[PDB]
Formats: structure tokens, sequence, C-alpha cells
């Protein structure tokens, strides 16, 4: 409260670590549903059905210009990828099984890295 502060986990090196893991993340050979924005105008219902599109691309350029407050909305649209992949695609596709093997790898990183 009012000049009674927990102690300062240390933040210096997030940044560094958060590109590192999506180095990993976009170099996964099963990265490429993932890589682009899903196309608007050559994919009936994303518009519509999927209220916020995230990708990789987009994520670098957040982290790269500071649009990241902190480390944990960089995991939210990290998460927000899956998310809508799941929403939008058959566990037994191509695309759904990359979504689940990435969101696996991703989770492993961060607990690795930060927990």
């Amino acid at each position: 409260s009012m000049s009674v502060k927990k102690p300062k986990r240390d933040d210096s090196k997030d940044l560094a670590l958060c590109s590192m893991i999506l180095t990993e993340m976009e170099t996964h050979e099963d990265a490429w549903p993932f890589l682009l924005p899903v196309n608007l105008k050559l994919v009936p219902g994303y518009k519509k059905v999927i209220k916020k599109p995230m990708d990789f691309s987009t994520i670098r350029e957040k982290l790269s210009s500071g649009q990241y407050p902190n480390l944990e909305t960089f995991a939210l649209d990290v998460r927000l990828v899956f998310d809508n992949c799941e929403t939008f695609n058959e566990d037994d596709s191509d695309i759904g099984r990359a979504g689940h093997n990435m969101r696996k790898y991703f989770e492993k990183k961060w607990t690795d890295t930060f927990k």
C-alpha cells in the first residue's frame, strides 16, 4: 500500500527472453499456420467469428516497437494465437494438431524461463 512495497522481481531481461522464446516458436517446423495473419478476404467466416486475430509476425512487430507493457501481455497474445486456432480448426486437422503442438512447446519454454 502507500509507502509499503513487496520486493522487486528483476524484469530487466524480460524483453530479451520473450524475443528468444518468440524466435524458437518462429523456427519450429509446425509454425507455418501462424507465421502471417490469416487472410480475411480469402478465408470465409474468419473475420466474423474470430474477434481478435493474432499471429507470430504481429507479435514480433509489437515486441520490437514497445507495445507490450510487461511479459504477461506478451504471453496473452501468444495464447490468443492458439485459442483462435482451436476455435476455427478441427483437432484432427493438420492446422489443429499444429496448434496443440505449439501451445505445448510454448508453455514449457514459458515455465522453464520464468517460473
